[PDB]
């Protein structure tokens, strides 16, 4: 299980502040020696069950297998001592959802599209590795100080989930593509809530009736077209992540393609002379 993971000795780890919770233990911000490097640390505390131990070390195992620029990096694991720990890199900019809501309007279209290309490349890698994420959303993406997005999974999302996954529990890389389209909309809106104040039942009814999120403000036509393709009801009609990466790469490498904007439908019109 731990074959792509490095065992870290507990004397090299300092926990500082609680930043969240695991299934059976806290997540902390801390420091790792090997000068000191900031890390996030998920613990498994005394009394955990067999199933919790299997899921915890299984999680570390899969994270260790991933080696990609756009996937969170595992620094290592403590499995030989208690409490057990999963240790990852740390990003001062934090999670993408809060980041964009706190930086409204501060980036260029090219910067936003570049973020999406990195997320798509991480997802293409996961899908190729036969890993279905199931919870792709901006809240599960970390942003580094180069604006590079790292797909993560912080644990627990009707508004991000494809219809077949909601209806009959069919989670695949194609349901992850639906979620990616929602993430595109989150990025281009600077972290707006998908479907605004609609309830979960209202969202599913709207989707089943064929309604889809409208274009963000200032959004390239090509980007809105791409998110719309991610939201095809028929799973097989959605692009694969390889198609998404290819499209986004081509738009970035010919950036004039992003200057054509989709028409924004105003809710409110102001009359002025
Ligand atoms: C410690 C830790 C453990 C596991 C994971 C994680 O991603 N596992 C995972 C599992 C399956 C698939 C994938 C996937 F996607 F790669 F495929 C990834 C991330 C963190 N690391 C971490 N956890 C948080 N949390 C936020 C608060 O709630 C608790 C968690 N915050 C930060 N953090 C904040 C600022 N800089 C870093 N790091």
């Amino acid at each position: 299980v731990l074959k792509f993971t490095t065992e870290i000795h507990p004397s090299c780890v300092t926990r500082q502040k609680v930043i969240g919770a695991g299934e059976f233990g806290e997540v902390y911000k801390g420091m790792l020696k090997t000068k000191e490097v900031p890390v996030a640390i998920k613990t498994l505390k005394a009394g955990y069950t067999e199933k919790q131990r299997v899921d915890f070390l299984g999680e570390a195992g899969i994270m260790g297998q991933f080696s990609h620029h756009n996937i969170i990096r595992l620094e290592g694991v403590i499995s030989k001592y208690k409490p057990m720990m999963i240790i990852t890199e740390y990003m001062e900019n934090g999670a993408l959802d809060k980041f964009l809501r706190e930086k409204d309007g501060e980036f260029s279209v090219l910067q936003l599209v570049g973020m999406l290309r990195g997320i798509a490349a991480g997802m293409k890698y996961l899908a190729n590795m036969n890993y279905v994420h199931r919870d792709l959303a901006a809240r599960n993406i970390l942003v580094n100080s180069n604006l590079v997005c790292k797909v993560s999974d912080f644990g627990l999302p009707i508004r991000w989930t494809a219809p077949e996954a909601i209806s009959y529990r069919k989670f695949t890389s194609a349901s992850d593509v639906w979620s990616f389209g929602i993430v595109m909309w989150e990025v281009m809106t600077y972290g707006e809530r998908p479907y605004w104040e609609l309830s979960n039942h209202e969202v599913m009814k709207a989707i089943n009736d064929g309604f889809r999120l409208p274009t963000p403000m200032d959004c390239p036509s090509a980007i809105y077209q791409l998110m719309m393709q991610c939201w095809q009801q028929e799973r097989a009609r959605r692009p694969k992540f390889a198609d998404i990466v290819s499209i986004l790469d081509k738009l970035i490498r010919a950036p004039d393609s992003l200057k054509t904007l989709a028409d924004f439908d105003p809710r409110v019109s102001i009359r002025l002379p």
